[PDB]
């Protein structure tokens, strides 16, 4: 599927070891301290399709799909798919080839999409850089085809970010040459096969920041799909430029001020506002990025704190920024992981209830993002306004002048007081009512065209034309 089919997705991203195992225990051991292969499945994945699509995610991303180094290193197995060896057979653990492919038709078949998580940039091997037998990794079964065995020893020099290896004589990850024409010809047709075989709608490129940006525009185009690239740099500055040569980006530089803004009561909406316009202005395409707040690579929103009104905010955030949105699995369950290995828990061991707090604000938040971009084909390529701040909101505006959604967000938590926001700038006409969508009441537009919008629990506020869901199941 194309960046422009891909605009309008949401996206649930789970780890396959972590989310579903075949048999479908909800009670199965995931010591995440353990590191070890917790069993999760593709067809776990099917199993659990309802739950995901029930949250009104079109899409998932699954964590790679490769065959992985075979030990139980130091720092565990290769559970989470970034340890490759042979790139022409499938991990084992989750599955068969049937199996990946009966996940892509399951999806399709619910008019969903599959992104798959692939690593250009490394394999993986148990021990020593300068131990490496070099056989173990198929088609690059050779030294020739990899960069000489150094460490990043200044993140500053770019050279030494692209030409270096990353992790370390624990673990090492064997940096391939990706300036070697043999080496971008077998990526190239590599990714292609990988689209085609699957049927793959879409990618996520994990580790762009260390290989080379001429390497990127013609694996992009061998995908053939949409790629979302990981480039991990808070910097707009170092991290936009990458979407002049892959089609989207992981939005890093929205990552760390909307962290901040909402893991704490006195969180900076000031810095959150202004990353927000630097993005839309800046950045070649908002609409392209992909929005977070929670990965396996961060510790996790609620492991910050437990406030679950700052959680509903910064969920309902991520829904209705620009671009894509991206919850990781066990953040609609409010799980609280650190840092790697606490934040790879198994989201079986919630018992999956789809009446949490958190699985309720998402599946409203989607509900009415989804129905807001059947109904408003402008709805994806509006960039997203920012029209309001104090200390402890935000307030934005996105979609199409008479369709457009007005979202209210508070870091006050749980404790916050009652009272009225008279909130300018909405756009919508003296006298309208409004729906707010995840506490279905009613709101009515003053004659002087702000809005009196009821804040309480500090909860987020999310307001669209009452008119406009007529016909709709919204607040049935
Ligand atoms: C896709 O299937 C084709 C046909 O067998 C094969 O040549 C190719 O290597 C496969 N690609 C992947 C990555 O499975
Ligand atoms: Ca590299």
């Amino acid at each position: 599927a194309t960046p422009a089919d891909w605009r309008s997705q949401s996206i649930y991203f789970l780890l396959t070891d972590r989310f579903a195992r075949t048999d479908g225990s909800t009670t199965a051991t995931c010591n995440t301290a353990d590191q070890k292969y917790c069993g999760g499945t593709w067809q776990g994945i099917i199993d659990k399709l309802d739950y995901i699509q029930g949250m009104g995610f079109t899409a998932i991303w699954i964590t790679p799909v490769t065959a992985q180094l075979p030990q139980t290193t130091a720092y565990g197995d290769a559970y989470h798919g970034y340890w490759q060896q042979d790139i022409y057979s499938l991990n084992e653990n989750y599955g068969t080839a049937d199996d990946l492919k009966a996940l892509s038709s399951a999806l399709h078949e619910r008019g969903m999409y599959l992104m798959v998580d692939v690593v250009a940039n490394h394999m993986g091997y148990d021990g020593a850089g300068s131990s490496v037998d070099y056989s173990v990794f198929k088609p690059f079964s050779s030294q020739d085809y990899f960069h000489p065995f150094c460490f990043i020893q200044n993140y500053e020099d770019q050279t030494q970010v692209e030409d270096c290896w990353l992790g370390d004589n624990t673990v090492s990850l064997p940096d391939l040459d990706t300036t070697k024409d043999v080496v971008k010809n077998e990526w190239y047709d590599w990714v292609g096969s990988l689209v085609s075989n699957y049927s793959i709608d879409g990618l996520r490129i994990d580790t762009v920041k260390h290989v080379q940006k001429d390497f990127w525009p013609g694996y992009n185009k061998a995908a053939g799909v949409y790629c979302i690239g990981e480039v991990l740099d808070g910097d707009p500055a170092y991290t936009c430029p990458y979407q002049n040569v892959m089609d989207g980006v992981l939005n890093y530089p929205i990552y760390y001020p909307l962290l901040n803004a909402f893991k704490s009561t006195s969180g900076s909406m000031d810095d959150l506002y202004n990353m927000i316009n630097t993005v839309k202005s800046d950045c070649p395409d908002s609409t392209l990025l992909g929005t977070f707040v929670e990965n396996h690579d961060n510790p996790r929103f609620a492991s910050y704190t437990n406030d679950i009104a700052l959680a509903k905010n910064v969920a309902a955030f991520i829904i209705l920024n620009d671009g894509i949105p991206i919850i990781y699995a066990g953040q609609e369950q409010h799980y609280a992981g650190g840092n790697d290995p606490a934040n790879r828990e198994a989201t079986w061991l919630s018992g999956y209830p789809t009446d949490s707090e958190l699985y309720k604000l998402i599946a409203s938040a989607n509900a009415i993002r989804n129905y807001a971009i059947s109904k408003d084909t402008g709805f994806v390529t509006y960039k997203n306004w920012p029209i309001y701040k104090d200390d402890t909101t935000i307030a934005m505006r996105k979609g199409t002048d008479g369709s457009q959604i007005v979202t209210i967000l508070s870091n006050k938590g749980a404790s916050g007081d009652s009272y009225t926001l008279s909130l300018s700038g909405a756009g919508y006409t003296a006298g309208q009512q409004l729906t707010e969508v995840i506490g279905c009441t009613t709101v009515t537009v003053g004659s002087d065209g702000n809005v009196p919008v009821p804040m309480a629990g500090g909860l987020p506020r999310v307001l669209y034309p009452t008119e406009k869901l007529a016909g709709s199941k919204i607040c049935s």
